DNA sequence: CATAATAACAATA
DNA sequence: TCATGATATTGTTATTATG
DNA sequence: CATAATAACAATA
DNA sequence: TCATGATATTGTTATTATG
């Protein structure tokens, strides 16, 4: 197995901060880019243990969340510098009961919200001020439309979507369109990676399909296009977090904070209510739309956070 | 660690069948007897191993879910003789791939139903039979009866629940009772092991537990009461599949035959479009009427495979 | 001259 | 189902003994 | 004399 | 989210350099 190599990426991300303006010096990259280097020569199982409980004890008083996230970052370097079968992986892991407790207190958030559904009463007006910013010459807010009309993730939106028109029969449909470029399929084999799918959208075809062509062919689009998502995450994110902000301040249910990928959520809880046959249930119609593995009818908990105020209403109708 | 003990359960049952009338031989009790009486003294790793794998070898032409079934039998067989901490534990179980071939297996069923659910067009008929069982003077019907009200499975209802009333404010509530007995917890944590909790039901309150005394105080009812799974089973099982196929075998849904289980789907089902507060999600409330694990909302998934006619009609209505 | 009984066999939650 | 490696339930059919 | 920029820090699906 | 031991996304805040 290689013991020698480079993790390219977090290399050139360390260069690019070397003449900066300002900002944090970028600590987390650096013990990234020494660890990989101690590791060429290294063929040494316990060397290998050692090396790695140093930074294990470094991350100590971080959050679980941010270990487990920055475990992959280590992780995904190993795999850049030195390939997949590399004894390393074995090691530089969290523990098991680590992992367990993260997926425990997972559900138990997602068990919290499927108890307490937030109202969602002025979602019309949500979704009109999303079909306004589709005519908005500002092409992020053309984005911001096209999320909470068509479901799609913002780097889905931003980068990589491809959006076609869906057939009806023999003519195109009008609530309907196809969808190319899932993100974080990880490339699994019942995933939608590569795979062009039919999604709903919330206003006409025409519109959507219209509306994301300026999106495409503006400036700051070009940019967007084939980023990576460390690059759109620098460059859009918190100017995306601070318009959305804006946009939906007074409009939002007041339990939550506006956020694009409330949009999401918005987006499947309003499709379903409208666009759904009634021999498939809610998990298999949102695991649909939101472009979901194949058989997961798991992931669709997540989603299920907000109730529309028309079906509040009859339910306590139902006496 | 303890090297010598007999499965009482199991010798007892292969003792009454030496006086039987008719029927199978017990073969497989009598391997799993065989196979726990070569295990007294026995102290090497590699025999325990050995005399497994030929255990192993004999169920070969067994189906998967079968194979699972079997070793539980074994498992169970060795706890009771031997204790929890005997290192055949450890040797006897099924291989990994074997059982992440199952779960998978699993999903691909459920994930088939949430995509192709059954239009119980009837179902107010199945309801209303059931509820002419209440006044049926076999207990066997009352009980039948009890589980299309209830939603109790049939153990539950033929052996050990506890139906109490439940308060509203100051007086009764209608549809609503008390419920002590959840079976299949394992004793879990987080789970309903000896706790009552207030479950809906699907005819008035005072008709229920009415039925139920007189279930309680009859003479097969007596027989039935702390009876253990096995001799529930084997007294009542085939009684009750008999008679639950000839009362709905006209207005049940074609898709499937009419089954006792069945009754326990559709009772989530009409209670969720009837009682359903606003604010909690379909898979929520299954979890708390059906007295599922704590934060568990994936077992409800399994729940879910009817459609009633009156959602179809107007989500086809919903052009 | 065949059918009730039993436990194997199997699947579901 | 509880737990995420399995168990406890429910559901189906091949064997057996029997005047 | 303070604020835009950056990556750490963190959480969600 | 895909897979069931983790990764790829989205979301928040402490540091830094700077006339
Ligand atoms: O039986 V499942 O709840
Ligand atoms: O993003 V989750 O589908």
């Amino acid at each position: 197995y290689p013991k020698t190599g480079v993790a390219t990426s977090i290399v050139e991300k360390i260069e690019r901060a070397e003449f900066n303006t300002a900002g944090r010096k970028p600590t987390v990259l650096l013990r990234i880019a020494d660890f990989i280097a101690a590791m060429n020569g290294m063929d040494a199982k316990q060397d290998m243990q050692a090396l790695w409980d140093a930074e294990i004890a470094i991350m100590n008083g971080r959050a679980q969340t941010t270990i487990i996230s920055y475990i992959t970052k280590y992780r995904n370097a190993i795999r850049e510098a030195f390939g997949d079968d590399h004894p390393m992986l074995k090691i530089a892991t969290g523990d098991a009961a680590m992992y367990d407790e993260a997926r425990r207190v997972k559900m138990e958030k997602i068990a919290n919200k499927h108890g307490a559904l937030i109202t969602f009463e002025n979602y019309r007006q949500v979704l009109k001020i999303c079909e306004d910013c589709l005519k908005s010459s500002d092409p992020l807010m053309i984005g911001i439309g096209l999320i909470g009309m068509t479901g799609r993730r913002p780097y889905e939106v931003f980068t990589q979507a491809e959006f076609s028109p869906a057939p009806y029969g023999k003519g195109v449909s009008k609530w309907s369109i196809l969808f190319n470029g899932q993100a974080k399929t990880k490339q699994g084999e019942g995933t939608k990676f590569g795979i062009t799918y039919e999604i709903p959208v919330l206003t006409r075809s025409e519109t959507v399909l219209a509306a994301y062509k300026r999106l495409r062919e503006s400036g700051q689009g070009k940019l967007w296009h084939g980023m990576s998502i460390d690059d759109f995450s620098s460059e859009t994110r918190l100017l995306l977090r601070d318009t959305v902000f804006n946009l939906f301040e007074d409009v939002w249910p007041k339990e939550e904070l506006p956020k694009p990928y409330g949009l999401r959520h918005l987006y499947a809880e309003v499709a379903y209510h409208n666009f759904a046959p009634p021999h498939v249930t809610k998990n298999s119609y949102f695991a649909a739309i939101l472009g979901h593995n194949n058989n997961d009818l798991e992931t669709s908990l997540s989603y299920m956070t907000y109730t529309l105020p028309e079906d509040r209403d009859n339910a306590l109708a139902r006496l």
